[PDB]
């Protein structure tokens, strides 16, 4: 699959993490315009040198939390390349917290990045949103097998699901609202949990193997591509099959 | 059909609205113990007043979105019953807001009281929870079909269906979490014509349900949330 | 609950079997007239006999793959009692079967009982179907998951949910059609199991039973179309 | 949307259909080769012609229906291109039948075409079936709404989501197995639904118009792609929001 996205533009949010590395490498070989944001502005600069062509990337430190960091955001889409094509709102925090232990600030601040933070950038982004665009929001296997020890983490996911079918209903026909559900990726969001835990996963899963972040890149980049023309409210399950939904 | 839930509680916010009215009156018709909180407190005492069993009826007015009222209305719970057999967190807000119109107000408030609070209960609700005890919560058919014009509502209704499975797994085996999506409860016409029952959902068609998954018949159901729409969207 | 079922009939396929059984003696001890059809006579006679109200019971013996069995067992509830309230296409094979050793012979003996047979069956007793009647399938885990080494017995499991939405258009009002979808029943790989179920426990076939119950009665009046997972929470579908 | 599908053979029965035509072209031009069956040989054969890369096409007459018809497609595959690296078990028949008066025959005929066949294909292909190879069924919207007048049809498209699962555990790693639902598709299968229809099938439709039979092809070379890697058991809504499942 090769993807044609010439003077197509991205919003990323969370660029600097493993799925976001992914997203942005994909895109911008692709030809689009990349506009990044991140809380790590060191990381996200850095890392956006490699992929390098100034002329068709803008980034910012931005929190997913803050209201305006999302206006500032679009606004930045608007003045560097006019508009908004792509919109990947990927920014997410991943706490394990069995519930008897979770405290009120535990929950706020997981409702705050992973559902907060997508209203925040879909709501300040309309006005930016071309003919043909697209929004992927990042759920999760969470979501669907249900969280062992993050019901915070689960709820947020579960939420992304129906926001991304309710977008789709008010966006359409201008805009489609899809998601991607990703299974056990390898990234250092899961590193200290998947240590000691790589053989029983990979045990469990048909494909006997972890995901890699380029297999969530390339399923969001289906998603924003013409083939998924017909394709709107929609959840895509990347696991590997280590869960049927 | 007929429930026994003689000496066993439940605790039931919003229970002043349409719904919550019905869940209040099938348990209390059932034997059980109600803790029953409202924004509304005299709307809420006056109904509370014509089931008529007050030695089996606590009232206390609790904001959802308040963790203090949540710690208050379990302690209520400890101090009237001993503990909570039945937690069902079905106070929620429910506002047409096309999303171009949308303000971060609107977005907060609906998190706030439908999920939040959620999370508020349930949390400050675990040491009381008994042997046998259920978490029942209100999803909706707009978790599912999409919402139309409320963007914030279908996210926090979608949450309840996710988050009903975390805690379902955590708090087991002594508690089963499980979920109601009731579809349209009383442009009817086109809905009668959608729905293949023909007619409006009855309030105490969702109580219904409620019941049957706290009771014994539901013993081996937990993580489940249960479509009662009248067949209008299938999932 | 607690089921009032009296001079309503139920007919229930593989009524000899451990879901079966369940059925049977959950709406049996509700009150309920009982057609039972099972491919083995003389068990389901003796255990028709242990139930002990011998004018509410009536049995047959019915190959649920066979049509002309189907006309038969609506036939015997139209005699006996008059109608049918409640429709329990229960009967059914599950094979462990690879599906590179998967003969055709073993594809079609799944799909002929598991899936042709509740065609027949659901067919059949239309004109018998009583107001606020119900059917009831039964699905599966496998069908959810995946089935791990049985792709016919999984394909007609994913046909019951579907062919249950369908029914639920086509017979409402008058007919509600729901599911339920068992997970694992006592009716080893127990550590395995116990591990990944939440409540810690195999499934009861009264506990599938109650659930059919409570499909069938006043408290799912609202519930139409619907399959309900009924697995302790091994799986969340 | 534009894949590099060189060397690889595509199988793909009932190819003379409105979907079945869309999935033939996009991936010869892609550069796969095409084994194509059809129960009607003179219209796939005229068909074969006008996508002309003749020496990367093979036809056959095959009934879906015939467990021996399997077998033939698949030596086929087997003589002219040495293996098969995607399977599209596409043939399928569409009756509107109400319930009450569906035959015996009525049933049967639905069940052999959409279900069984499926099974003679899958089965009689596992040894001709190459490494990440991939089978894609197609499902359909009737399946997760409930069909209206279609109860057969409706039980064999909930059979293929099922049977989707079972056989991407059974298969993986070597073979991923997934879905394609599509919604409401401008084809002859349902020109005759939509003489009166038409008005409140774009009213419900979110992106207010019929899909295309190219925009069912362009997912199922999706999940052929490497893009979908880390993608089996799935089936995936293409229905333009009409339903959200
Ligand atoms: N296995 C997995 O990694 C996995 C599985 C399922 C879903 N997901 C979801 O996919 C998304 C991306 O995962 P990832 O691998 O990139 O995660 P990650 O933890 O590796 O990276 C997330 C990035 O977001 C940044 N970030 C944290 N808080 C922020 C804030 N307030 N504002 C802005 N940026 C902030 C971090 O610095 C980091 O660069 C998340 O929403 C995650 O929940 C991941
Ligand atoms: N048709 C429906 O009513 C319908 C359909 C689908 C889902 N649901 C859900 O079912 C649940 C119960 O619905 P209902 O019929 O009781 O709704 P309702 O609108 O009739 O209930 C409103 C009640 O909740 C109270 N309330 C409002 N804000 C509150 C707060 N902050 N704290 C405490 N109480 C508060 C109000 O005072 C009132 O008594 C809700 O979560 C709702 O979203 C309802
Ligand atoms: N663990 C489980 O038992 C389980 C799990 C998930 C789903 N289910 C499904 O629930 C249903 C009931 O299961 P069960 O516990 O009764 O199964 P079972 O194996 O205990 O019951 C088999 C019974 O069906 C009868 N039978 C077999 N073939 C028949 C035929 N051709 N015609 C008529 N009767 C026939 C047998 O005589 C026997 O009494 C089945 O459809 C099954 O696939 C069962
Ligand atoms: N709108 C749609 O067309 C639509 C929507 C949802 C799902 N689907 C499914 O997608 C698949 C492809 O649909 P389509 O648009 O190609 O349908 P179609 O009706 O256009 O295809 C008919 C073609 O299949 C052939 N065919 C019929 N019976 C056959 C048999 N026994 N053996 C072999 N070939 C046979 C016919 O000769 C003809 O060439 C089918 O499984 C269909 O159910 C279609």
């Amino acid at each position: 699959m090769k993807f044609e996205f010439e003077n197509r533009t991205l919003v990323l949010t969370g660029a600097n993490g493993g799925i976001g590395r992914a997203i942005a490498e994909l895109f911008h070989a692709s030809g689009a315009n990349l506009v990044l944001t991140d809380l790590d502005r060191e990381g996200l600069d850095a890392f956006a040198a490699s992929l390098g062509s100034p002329e068709r990337i803008a980034t910012i430190k931005a929190d997913a939390s803050s209201a305006d960091d999302a206006e500032k955001t679009v606004a930045l889409a608007m003045e560097r390349f006019g508009g908004i094509d792509f919109l990947v709102p990927s920014a997410g925090i991943y706490q394990a917290k069995p519930f008897a232990e979770m405290s009120d600030a535990d929950w706020h601040r997981t409702i705050s990045i992973n559902l907060d933070g997508v209203f925040y950038l879909c709501k300040r982004a309309l006005p930016a949103l071309k003919e043909d665009s697209s929004i992927v929001t990042l759920a999760s296997l969470a979501a669907y097998r249900g969280a062992y020890v993050n019901a915070h983490y689960g709820a947020t996911k579960g939420a992304m699901v129906s926001m991304t079918r309710a977008l789709s209903r008010e966006l359409a026909p201008k805009t489609r609202v899809n998601g991607v559900s990703p299974g056990i990726i390898e990234t250092p969001m899961t590193s200290e949990l998947l240590k000691t835990r790589m053989d029983e996963t990979m045990t469990q899963t048909p494909l006997k193997r972890l995901g890699k972040p380029s297999e969530i890149a390339s399923v969001i980049a289906f998603l924003c591509s013409p083939a998924a023309s017909f394709v709107t409210g929609e959840t895509i399950q990347v696991n590997g099959g280590i869960y049927m939904a």
